[PDB]
């Protein structure tokens, strides 16, 4: 689903892993860790994405985010080829 | 807004630096950016968040980021001019 700039899949698997281990590298809470994440798309809704963009692509951000917030909900799915 | 972090602002913006560093590092485009922040988050809301206290942070999280989203907010005038 094109509905992100198509960037390269392993490369953004990559990105997060190193992400991850600076959160790792100053032992980063779970607040601290979303709270970072928030500061991010700061960053990016302030000096980096576009003024027309920014409601769409926040809008776009906030409805995958409750799209991919999962719970141990999962009955009787396809397969298990995903984490 | 004072909430979520209580942190150490020192402890929190040198590990924003080296977070935005990796992105840098790897010439991270806009919506790339954004959606490291969104896996973030994603990933918080999956194994680091409680599951009661789930759909409230998430929550917390996206109306701290709408507030933090500065678009030019009520440009101050003087002359109730009509336009």
């Amino acid at each position: 689903m094109p509905i992100t700039s198509k960037y390269t899949d392993e490369q953004v698997e990559k990105i997060l892993a190193e992400v991850a281990l600076v959160l790792e590298k100053h032992a980063a809470s779970p607040e601290l860790t979303l709270m970072i994440a928030g500061n991010i798309a700061t960053n990016v809704l302030n000096q980096r994405v576009a003024a027309s963009q920014r409601k769409l692509i926040a809008e776009k951000f906030a409805q995958a985010l409750m799209s991919s917030l999962e719970t141990p909900k999962t009955h009787l799915e396809h397969h298990h080829h995903h984490h």
